């Protein structure tokens, strides 16, 4: 039997589904850990590898690339889950090896393959308390290529007055997200600040896991994939609009919950979102 994550239901994805809008012929990015090929509930469309000890994006030894792509896209069949954008072409992209950490020339290398291959959207379900100049040229080059970029807010709360927002989350170009609970309340652990753009669910997210398994996180990491699947909703419906209007309209039909420092604009709506 196949279940639908909640989270899938908070945004709101289910009435594009009733609608016939699924994400077809969105071309989606996930810059992770890799994508296990192995996952019935996943159909990867391609992919390459940034990690020089591991070559193959479809081999995901660290469990995270896996479950944040069942987000976006998990299939609509009869197992498992179901992602945001169940018809979303998926493409692995490799930036981290086993132990969850990366390079940032590999992450660079990862958004210019993104970039160079047609993306519609990217998500990036990482983040590190420093930029880096080259990092900050790559996120550019994407937005101005056109696509629209989805990255995790951070899972370092809060500390006073100060911004919490990991990068490349605090670039201005780039959609910041945090996590909210079922009951649209903030995660203990979800960064604050003005960089802070929107809201999705964090808690105890139910996806897809490596070896034909599913399992749940927590994290602002389990938030990003949600927006990412929205945008290509949204682009599955209007074709035509640019990444400007994509990002525009989330950010204009969230649901506002509290003060934006802690939640930016609030949560999404996709139903709203994608006229
Ligand atoms: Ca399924
Ligand atoms: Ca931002």
């Amino acid at each position: 039997a196949q279940s639908v994550p909640y989270g899938v239901s908070q945004i709101k994805a289910p009435a594009l589904h009733s609608e016939g809008y699924t994400g077809s012929n969105v071309k989606v990015a996930v810059i992770d850990s890799g994508i296990d090929s192995s996952h019935p509930d996943l159909k990867v469309a391609g992919g390459a590898s940034m990690v020089p000890s591991e070559t193959n994006p479809f081999q995901d030894n660290n469990s995270h690339g896996t479950h944040v792509a069942g987000t976006v896209a998990a299939l609509n069949n009869s197992i498992g889950v179901l992602g945001v954008a169940p018809s979303a072409s998926l493409y692995a992209v490799k930036v981290l090896g086993a132990d969850g950490s990366g390079q940032y020339s590999w992450i660079i290398n990862g958004i210019e393959w993104a970039i160079a291959n047609n993306m519609d959207v990217i998500n990036m379900s990482l983040g590190g308390p420093s930029g880096s100049a080259a990092l900050k040229a790559a996120v550019d080059k994407a937005v101005a290529s056109g696509v629209v970029v989805v990255a995790a807010a951070g899972n370092e709360g809060t500390s006073g007055s100060s911004s919490t927002v990991g990068y490349p989350g605090k670039y201005p170009s780039v959609i910041a997200v945090g996590a909210v609970d079922s009951s649209n309340q903030r995660a203990s652990f979800s960064s604050v600040g003005p960089e802070l753009d929107v809201m999705a669910p964090g808690v105890s997210i139910q996806s897809t896991l490596p070896g034909n398994k599913y399992g749940a996180y927590n994290g602002t990491s389990m938030a990003s994939p949600h927006v990412a699947g929205a945008a290509a909703l949204i682009l599955s419906k209007h074709p035509n609009w640019t990444n400007t209007q994509v990002r525009s309209s989330l950010e204009n039909t969230t649901t506002k919950l509290g003060d934006s420092f802690y939640y930016g604009k609030g949560l999404i709506n996709v139903e709203a979102a994608a006229q």
